[PDB]
């Protein structure tokens, strides 16, 4: 029968664009996220969507792309935390939740971001979030073998995670990256696709964190 | 003109060794808990806190030694978001709020620990939390610049910490450490305080993870 | 028109396998090592090896897979410098004197091995070397840009490299890793060239350093 | 019976400083560099120390600040290899042959560098270093354990080790750094040697990296 993948976060961006690469006559590609009605932050809507699943073989979470930008002492910790519920305590719902439907070579892949290991002013919402991310990833690699879980990191990348951008503001940050990155270009979601493909397909890789971030950690 | 420290956790374990230590002619020595009335989870409750001490220059946290055991798939999230909220977003609080009363010279040193790097089954939320301390560290050392930031990150130390274990358990734990250990031996209050007065003396330091874990990171 | 290959240590092992793998009707795969002529620890050899190959596309170097083991305090200085001439030097080496015939999109992959990060008794040297490239592979990242430099880092793998162990000794360590590892088998060479292919194809991807270990660094 | 301490590169800069600081009417230091007749590169002159000094608790190895700059593409390899000769093989030689003079509670301390891990243009000699020291210093820790092996890892510090640069480019250097450093002021020697200090007096830190950079691993 099928392989089936499930991309909690795969209606927009690398999620999207990773569920869109997976297609095939041999795969059955779930996504979801809120506009199709799950909330990957509230356990009971996250406990009853993968019983609507049933046993399948990879998840992927590239769910949560909002963070309140500013310094520490700015910040609203209410809104810290609210981004925190949707893509940290997602992520472990999801685990926690999703993992006893995952059959015999299955997966977990989860997303981290540059900003857990690339200190950047203004970020520690981003930062605290994927570093708790990468390290829980581990965690969870431990746990559940023989199921894998691994983490993708990715640098700045063109989705719709800037949609509420000015575009101006949006094509100048762009350009910006473009001009400073070692690659010398701005990551399309194709290439941070690439990353998650990698981690599904290879039987000997566990506990990993996989950086596609152009360069952006060699500061 | 005496030397101010404020010592957030320092009723009890390590926090209570270094206040001990952090005592003397020249200095004034604060320390706050719950039980003096200082909830480090609650906003207002360190907003009224700061309020109350006014201007001083070392700032320290080791508050929040709670933490859900057992793997991802078991753990109540309710009571792992509880222990996140006072370890970590307790010192994502005490940060902003006291930062604007450190005079020149001064410093905040957090608390991680070795579990943001050792990778142990059954210990995620102090992973994950320890990660996040230590990414939020960093960049608050570089928000808060020229004050200074780091964090201790310690090993297994015998601390009122472990109070509610079956003694029977508690004396194995301790055991079990001391016999693996390169060092040979559980760690002492007195040995972690050195390290936050390492920090707080050393005009050099910032952006800092201080191990003293007796090995155990060697694995 | 063809995309053209240079695999330094493509004659066994990891190196081999991946050289059998980029083998098409689109490229022109190159390997070389000592039984063709070319010793990468001479720098010599290396230079007048690249005149013989003139422009390509994508440089690996996978060479040297000797080390004397042992603790510090006993192994032969003499001996550990000769393996850091061949695995370390003749990386350094190889992207000196390589570096100028790489044409637009090239990139450089050099090897590491999971002991750069995990501790483990006996290994200083294989431990160092490992450590060395990882460093110089992201100073090199950094240098060479818009040329791609990454390392990829394997654990245990079934290769010619444990040829001169006992062939009992052999199987048995195999089979405690298999027995021990997160994913419960032991690396094949092909799980391992999958990560250099990864590397080669990703065009947002430098400064990295990719883990194919089975889980071993998780302990 | 006094402690007893040893400074491999305790003639000049930070070893000078700390063995200053260790002067004490319970302390005997001694200090060995080539100008004292102790080559620390070659083998037979490390073992002919040793046996001159006797048992001793504590070894600190700072010898070796030279390195050739610039470019992998530029740098001579022959010149690469004498800095790794001395500051890397000599730190191996000093605890191959030191180790096994080490009292009870005795420990060895080495010196790497923020360069190990702030990847920097023009620098992949000094960061391979660096980067070798700190994995072999905890390969050492587990090796000789219960003796606790710990290295210190400098930022830009005011020593001799810029004695060859043109008076002009040096202060040039000083004052750039100053004012990028998130401390605003460049190393002193007593700022690092306190590190060592802490080192030694801790008997619950092993394997373990302790950075004093001002804030440079920041970025
Ligand atoms: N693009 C970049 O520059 C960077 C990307 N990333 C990370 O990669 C991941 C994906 O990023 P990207 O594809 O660009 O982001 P997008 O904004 O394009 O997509 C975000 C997705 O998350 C879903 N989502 C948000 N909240 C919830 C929720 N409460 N429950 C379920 N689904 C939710 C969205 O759908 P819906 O609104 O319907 O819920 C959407 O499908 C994120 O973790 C992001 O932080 C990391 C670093 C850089
Ligand atoms: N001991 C060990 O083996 C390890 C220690 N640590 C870390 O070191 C730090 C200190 O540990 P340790 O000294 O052993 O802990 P203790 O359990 O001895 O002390 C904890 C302190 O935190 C205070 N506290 C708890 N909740 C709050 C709150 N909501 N608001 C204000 N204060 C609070 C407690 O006082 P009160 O109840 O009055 O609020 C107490 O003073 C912790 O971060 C811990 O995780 C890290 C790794 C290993
Ligand atoms: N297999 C494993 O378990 C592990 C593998 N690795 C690393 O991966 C890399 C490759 O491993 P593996 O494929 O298994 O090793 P192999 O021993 O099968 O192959 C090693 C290759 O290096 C070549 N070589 C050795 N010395 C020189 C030299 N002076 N000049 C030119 N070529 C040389 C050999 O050919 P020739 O004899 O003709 O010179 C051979 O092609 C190594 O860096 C190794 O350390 C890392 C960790 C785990
Ligand atoms: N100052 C800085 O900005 C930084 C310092 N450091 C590191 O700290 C350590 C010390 O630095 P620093 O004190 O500034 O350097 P110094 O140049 O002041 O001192 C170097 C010492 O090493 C000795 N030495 C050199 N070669 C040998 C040898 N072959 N055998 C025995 N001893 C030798 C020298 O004496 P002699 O000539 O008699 O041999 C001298 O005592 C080094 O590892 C350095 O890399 C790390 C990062 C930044």
């Amino acid at each position: 029968d099928k392989t089936v993948y499930v991309v909690l976060g795969g209606t927009s961006g690398i999620g999207a664009e990773l569920a869109k690469q997976l297609e095939s006559e041999h795969t059955i590609v779930h996504v979801a996220s809120r506009q199709t009605g799950l909330d990957i932050s509230d356990e009971k809507s996250v406990y009853h969507y993968f019983e609507t699943i049933g046993a399948f073989d990879h998840l992927i979470v590239t769910a949560g792309s909002y963070a309140p930008a500013g310094k520490v002492v700015d910040v609203e910790v209410t809104q810290a935390k609210y981004a925190f519920d949707t893509k940290f305590w997602g992520a472990v719902l999801a685990a926690k939740h999703g993992a006893r439907y995952l059959k015999q070579g299955g997966s977990i892949t989860l997303t981290s971001g540059m900003l857990s290991r690339k200190v950047v002013a203004n970020t520690y919402v981003k930062a605290a979030i994927n570093a708790a991310i990468e390290a829980t990833t581990k965690v969870l690699a431990k746990e559940l073998a023989p199921i894998r879980v691994n983490a993708i990191s990715p640098g700045l990348t063109k989705t719709e995670a800037y949609k509420g951008m000015n575009a101006d503001d949006r094509d100048a940050m762009y350009q910006r990256t473009q001009s400073h990155l070692p690659v010398g270009k701005v990551g399309e979601a194709s290439d941070i696709a690439m990353a998650y493909l990698f981690a599904i397909q290879n039987s000997y890789m566990t506990g990993t964190v996989i950086d596609v971030d152009g360069g952006a950690l060699l500061g």
